[PDB]
């Protein structure tokens, strides 16, 4: 990127190197010595797998012998694999202080293995959506009355929202993606605790209760993302792997059809704001009876349909939800003489059928054409991208001891070489023997 | 062996409604072996879907079933994270409020006091979630959501602007359902449909040689009948 | 699968063995001869097909040589095939 001279043989030499790479430790690896080779020092003072990864050698990282061995440091030799953690999961989010005792390091016994940080994470954020849903969605504790309006999961969900604030200014968290909504899941607390104590300490203008129900509402939303933040937490698993990378992926031609969807809901939108115009022909007697009537007429007057009514109207037709009877005011509004004459109906069934024959013809399938022949390019290198990804996720679990902190917010207030760990040069003369 | 683990429930139910006390003999009992059996009948026309196995042009297509069961559970949780969140939003619009009348800060605590455990939901939240999941079907349409338009409240508890936030929010539900996951799920199908159909065909005929040994060089019982064959011979 | 060392080499002999199993069976058959091969016993005392069907050779049992028999133990030269038979199911 950085020089123009030939870009398409700097490529391939990094390629070549790449898997000069793969093939290397894939020989200095041997049966399973890859732990000592990827927890290596470097020349800097720093490991192996940290430059592998700020190496950025997707291809290096997604080759079985560090996948394996990555696997390996996931589980941390914790070793009853694929059911009992599941069940055990469950033993977490039973109980807060069966689960305390697995975050803290004085009972400590598991709280090296990233598994169990995750699963902290994990049910962490899951009992932030559950107080999510009893303060904002379905509440107990009835929230109009003329108080202060506090509670004791409400106080909890606020120093699970500065707890969760606390752990992404102390551990950051990229903008790349999914790890985005984490910030929004809290831009939505911040004004949902920041509209009720901005109900309290505020004027408050006589004690709204439509505020309650926007506390409500962006606690919902709150709750939206909280569901696609754990759609983020699936992101360990291989069936759900490689998905949430061709999703962004496929942002791009979702916004490239939403564009045009755009301007076709907008234009037929208008036009069919410009079809229910009440007009009818002159009676001669209506003559002398125009002016004296054309007098008490507004600013914008013969619209009969609000256009906004009609481009959040007509976006249902997409969805097969308006029947050409939805779109006509006459038929809308149960006018009892037709002050349309009956041939503008016909103009109402060519131009909405014009319009669902685009749209709903054209541009859904256009869109389900344009997302298959997508995702066939980029399925096979996402899956590369998967892995690597996870790499990142394993080593930032690993490799950081941290605070699991809608609990250890507490925890911080109650506190306040590898050049020869191989045979290289016998390694060297086995990667010519396989060159040849 | 599911069809056998219906059977088991449906004789074991009216079996188990003679000799077990039956409770004054209810007849919904009746009824759930016949819902057990119905459920037999379903997995017996799936299991004639498999006794069409041996032939070609049906063949491979039953391998590429769960093989695009991987893709179909891949997009259900998925389908099922965002028809949980939008489901419970539309539960957190349906709360009544209506701005303060000063005269109703004075009725305010008298009638205050008869609310129970949950109040204000307006909508049990799995009946937004059975609801809601049938807006990806194209069979709600925006009033069959709002409580005001289902219990035909004579007078609005809303005020008449979250009807825009029910559209606002309802067309970007049907929006990222209809529009992006159902399609992302034809991508998907297709294009693991074309990694898996030349070699699902070869497996189809290696599954085929294990059907074809499995009934020749196995002389056997065909058993609605041939139990008697095992009672008549011993 | 159960070694490490080289999984990519591995592989590519058993689809050379698989692939001269299918050269072997097709010369070996001649022109109608696979019922006596596939119907050859083992060095134990198993067919050679039900080896085959346990051997997970797929690349060799769908050639055409073994196929075709396999469509002929299908029938059991019953020969009234397409249409009779699906009368017959209603019989
Ligand atoms: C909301 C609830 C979210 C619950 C998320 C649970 C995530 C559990 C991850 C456990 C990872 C593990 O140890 O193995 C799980 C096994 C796979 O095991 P293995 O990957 O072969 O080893 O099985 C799996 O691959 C995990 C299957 C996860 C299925 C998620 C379904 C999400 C549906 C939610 C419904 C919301 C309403
Ligand atoms: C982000 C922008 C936030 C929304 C704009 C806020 C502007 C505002 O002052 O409030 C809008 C009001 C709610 O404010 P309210 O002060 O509680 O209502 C006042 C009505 N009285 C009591 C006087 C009869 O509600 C309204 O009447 C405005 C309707 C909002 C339009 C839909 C919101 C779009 C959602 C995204
Ligand atoms: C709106 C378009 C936003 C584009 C943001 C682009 C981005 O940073 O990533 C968006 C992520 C996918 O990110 P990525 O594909 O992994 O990269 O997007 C996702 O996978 C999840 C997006 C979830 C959006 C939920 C909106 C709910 C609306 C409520 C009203
Ligand atoms: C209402 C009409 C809205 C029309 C908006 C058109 C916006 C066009 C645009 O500027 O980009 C829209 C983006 C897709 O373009 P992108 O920003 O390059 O893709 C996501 C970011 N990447 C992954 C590249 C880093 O869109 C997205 O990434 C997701 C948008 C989801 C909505
Ligand atoms: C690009 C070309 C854009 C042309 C649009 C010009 C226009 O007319 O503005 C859009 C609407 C017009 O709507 P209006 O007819 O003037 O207001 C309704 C009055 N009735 C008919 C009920 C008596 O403006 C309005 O009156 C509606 C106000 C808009 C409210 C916010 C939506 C706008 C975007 C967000
Ligand atoms: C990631 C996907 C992103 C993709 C993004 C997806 C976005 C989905 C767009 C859906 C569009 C539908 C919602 C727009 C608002 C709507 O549908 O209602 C429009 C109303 C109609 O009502 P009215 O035209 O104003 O009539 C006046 C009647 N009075 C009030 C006098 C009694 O008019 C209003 O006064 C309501 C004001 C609307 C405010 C604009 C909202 C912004
Ligand atoms: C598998 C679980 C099987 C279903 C749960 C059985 C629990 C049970 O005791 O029966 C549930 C009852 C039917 O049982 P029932 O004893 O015939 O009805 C009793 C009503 N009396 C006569 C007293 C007025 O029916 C009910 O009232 C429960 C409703 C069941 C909820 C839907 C079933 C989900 C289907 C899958
Ligand atoms: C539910 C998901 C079950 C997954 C089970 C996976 C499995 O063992 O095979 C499922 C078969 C396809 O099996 P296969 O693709 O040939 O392997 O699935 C099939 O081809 C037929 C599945 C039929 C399921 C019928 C459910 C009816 C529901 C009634 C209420
Ligand atoms: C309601 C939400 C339910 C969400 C369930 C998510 C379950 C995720 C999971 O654990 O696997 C789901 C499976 C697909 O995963 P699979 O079990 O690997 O595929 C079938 C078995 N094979 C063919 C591989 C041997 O699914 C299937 O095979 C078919 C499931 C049909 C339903
Ligand atoms: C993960 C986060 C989950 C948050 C969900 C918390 C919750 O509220 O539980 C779900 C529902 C709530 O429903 P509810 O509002 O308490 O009961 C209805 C009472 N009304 C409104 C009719 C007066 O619980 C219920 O009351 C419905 C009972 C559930 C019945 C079985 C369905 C649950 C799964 C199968
Ligand atoms: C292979 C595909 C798999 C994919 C799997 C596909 C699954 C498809 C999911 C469809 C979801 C829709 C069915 C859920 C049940 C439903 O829709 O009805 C919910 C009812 C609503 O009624 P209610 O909220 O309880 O209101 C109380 C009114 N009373 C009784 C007092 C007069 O509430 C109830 O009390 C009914 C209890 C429901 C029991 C839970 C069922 C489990
Ligand atoms: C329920 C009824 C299920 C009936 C299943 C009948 C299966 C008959 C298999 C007969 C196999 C045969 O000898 O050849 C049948 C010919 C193909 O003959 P050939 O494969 O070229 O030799 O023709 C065929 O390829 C067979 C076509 C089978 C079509 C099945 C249609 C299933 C629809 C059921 C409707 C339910 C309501």
């Amino acid at each position: 990127t950085k020089e123009k001279e030939r870009a398409k043989d700097l490529v391939a030499a990094g390629k070549q190197c790449e898997a000069m790479a793969t093939e290397l430790l894939a020989l200095a690896a041997g049966s399973d010595s890859a732990g000592k080779i990827l927890q290596a020092t470097d020349k800097r003072n720093v490991e192996f797998l940290d430059v592998l990864i700020e190496n950025e050698q997707k291809e290096v990282i997604a080759h079985t012998v560090v996948q394996r061995y990555l696997q390996e440091l996931w589980h941390g030799s914790l070793t009853w694999a694929s059911w009992k953690i599941l069940l055990l999961l469950v033993a977490f989010i039973v109980c807060p202080p069966v689960w305390i005792g697995f975050t803290f390091p004085m009972g400590h016994k598991f709280n090296k293995v990233p598994i169990i940080k995750f699963m902290s994470y994990l049910t962490s954020h899951i009992y932030l959506m559950i107080h999510l849903s009893i303060v904002g969605i379905t509440p107990i504790y009835p929230v109009l009355r003329l108080s202060l309006v506090p509670y004791w999961y409400e106080v909890g969900l606020l120093i699970w929202l500065s707890g969760l604030l606390l752990f992404e200014l102390t551990n950051p968290s990229d903008k790349s993606g999914l790890g985005s909504i984490k910030v929004l899941v809290l831009l939505l607390g911040m004004a949902g605790v920041g509209v009720h104590v901005s109900a309290f300490l505020f004027v408050s203008k006589e004690y709204w209760p439509t505020l309650v129900y926007c506390r409500n509402q962006c606690f919902a939303l709150a709750f939206l993302l909280a569901c696609v933040q754990i759609l983020d937490f699936l992101s360990f698993h291989h069936l759900f792997g490689p998905w949430a990378i061709i999703i962004g992926d496929l942002l791009k031609d979702l916004a490239r059809f939403l564009a045009v969807l755009a301007i076709f809901v907008f234009g037929f939108s208008m036009h069919i704001v410009a079809l229910n115009q009440s007009f009818a022909n002159f009676s001669p007697e209506d003559l002398r009876s125009f002016e004296k009537k054309n007098r008490n007429r507004g600013y914008f007057s013969d619209v009969r349909m609000h256009p906004i009514n009609s481009f959040e109207l007509l976006f249902f037709a997409v969805f097969g939800q308006t029947t050409t009877e939805q779109t006509q005011v006459d038929k809308i509004k149960n006018v009892a003489t037709p002050t349309q004459p009956y041939w503008v109906e016909y103009l109402f069934k060519i131009v909405f059928g014009i319009y669902m024959l685009v749209s709903v013809v054209v541009l859904i399938q256009l869109l389900i054409a344009m997302m298959s022949d997508t995702y066939q390019r980029i399925q096979a290198q996402s899956d590369i991208e998967w892995k690597f990804g996870l790499s990142k996720l394993i080593r930032n679990m690993h490799r950081t001891t941290t605070a699991p902190s809608p609990l250890n917010l507490v925890t911080t207030w109650f506190m306040w070489r590898i050049e020869n760990v191989a045979d290289w040069e016998a390694i060297a003369k086995k990667y010519r023997a396989l060159v040849g």
